């Protein structure tokens, strides 16, 4: 059959850059919508033959949005805070695509509202696209969500928040943050895994889809597991540090920090599950693990490990680090 037109909001983002180069290469023609043509992400997906992007903003902009949908029948959305407003550009999207009649299946990148589950508070940039689940629940058309782990390579030396691997005076590495050494997290390698573990739920399609929630993460590991992947990887001592509240070493905007202050309540004082809907957590009886939907999705996925000694080294060097020689 012919492969369908796919729209996406988040292009440029790993979960959408990551869909749009494999739906590109196995013949789907996308729609995608950028703030602007000029970046490295944008000005690489613009080559890509079976590309189209749309340049403008999303706030208060339907007419983008209707432009975009046109002529699409599969939708991949994740939206984001940054331009504010995330809960009514959500709404407005799935509107537009609800208009467009097209759209046969709409895969809406979602995530937890913690203080649902516990007394716990909801973390600012996740509990919003909650809202917008259930928002998207209500619209006549078919929709799947997914719930994205960590990302492997949120990891860098550079002195950012939370995912530093912070390299020591001695060569060897250390990551601190909040978290709880030993609970399993969930991780994701974002560009190679997001995009055909996506195309299967398309594939797949809306009638075995439709009204679930799907974890994208195909691996569990706790901070100790995660730094001896590391340590393994990269022949070096990588150690993990639980400290009570996020090194904040560079400035960031106001609601990066809200967020980063969140997270040290929810896993930090709480030690709350990354994913905390209960469908995330005798002889033959077997439970299903928070992994098994995404690696039936797509088995070719890469762990950490892999990650730490292919790509770490490279992303690395490209940021202007020094110590991979
Ligand atoms: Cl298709
Ligand atoms: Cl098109
Ligand atoms: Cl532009
Ligand atoms: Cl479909
Ligand atoms: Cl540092
Ligand atoms: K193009
Ligand atoms: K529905
Ligand atoms: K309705
Ligand atoms: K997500």
């Amino acid at each position: 059959q012919q492969k369908k037109t796919i729209a996406v909001v988040g292009a440029t983002g790993r979960q959408g850059a990551s869909l749009i180069r494999v739906a590109a290469a196995v013949g789907h023609h996308v729609r995608a919508q950028v703030h602007s043509l000029k970046g490295l992400i944008a000005e690489e997906l613009q080559a890509i033959p079976n590309v189209t992007l749309f340049q403008g903003p999303l706030l208060n902009n339907v007419p983008l949005m209707d432009t975009l949908f046109e002529g699409a029948h599969l939708a991949f959305i994740n939206t984001t805070s940054q331009a504010g407003d995330e809960i009514a550009i959500g709404k407005d999207l799935a509107d537009a695509a609800k208009r467009a009649g097209t759209i046969q299946h709409y895969i809406y990148s979602s995530m937890p509202d913690h203080s649902l589950y516990g007394p716990w508070p909801a973390v600012p940039m996740w509990a919003p696209k909650f809202t917008v689940e259930n928002y998207v629940r209500q619209l006549g058309l078919p929709s799947t969500f997914v719930y994205a782990g960590i990302y492997n390579n949120n990891f860098t030396s550079l002195p950012y928040p939370l995912f530093q691997m912070e390299l020591m005076p001695d060569g060897t590495f250390e990551w601190h943050a909040p978290f709880d050494p030993d609970i399993p997290l969930p991780w994701l390698d974002a560009e190679h895994d997001v995009g055909p573990a996506l195309l299967q739920i398309f594939k797949d399609g809306p009638q075995k889809w439709n009204g679930h929630r799907i974890a994208l993460t195909f691996e569990t590991l706790s901070p100790v597991q995660v730094c001896a992947a590391f340590s393994r990887a990269l022949n070096r001592r990588v150690t993990y540090v639980q400290v009570p509240k996020v090194e904040i070493k560079v400035n960031i905007p106001v609601g990066y920090r809200e967020q980063l202050e969140a997270i040290e309540v929810v896993f930090g004082e709480h030690k709350a599950p990354y994913f905390p809907l209960p469908e995330f957590s005798p002889g033959g009886v077997i439970s299903q693990r928070v992994t098994d939907e995404a690696r039936k999705l797509w088995s070719g996925w890469r762990d950490m490990e892999e990650y730490a000694r292919e790509v770490f080294p490279i992303e690395e060097e490209a940021n202007g680090l020094d110590w991979m020689l």
